[PDB]
């Protein structure tokens, strides 16, 4: 869906924002 983490709830305009946020505040998806 929209480009929503799920685990924070936050969400960004891009996919970008949403990756290095995973691996930036959750930094590690593994
Ligand atoms: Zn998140």
């Amino acid at each position: 869906k929209a480009y929503a983490c799920g685990l924070c709830n936050r969400a960004f305009t891009r996919r970008d924002l949403l990756i290095r946020h995973a691996q930036k505040i959750h930094s590690g998806n593994l």
